[PDB]
C-alpha cells in the first residue's frame, strides 16, 4: 500500500489511507495522495 503523503506515479498498490485520493496536481509529474 502507499500512503497519503506518498506518490503513486505508477504503482501497483492501493493508498493504505481509503480517505486518501492518488491525484497528481500538475500534468504528469507529482501524483499523490490527496
Amino acid at each position: 500500500c502507499v500512503r497519503l503523503h506518498e506518490s503513486c506515479l505508477g504503482q501497483q498498490v492501493p493508498c493504505c489511507d481509503p480517505a486518501a485520493t492518488c491525484y497528481c496536481r500538475f500534468f504528469n509529474a507529482f501524483c499523490y495522495c490527496r
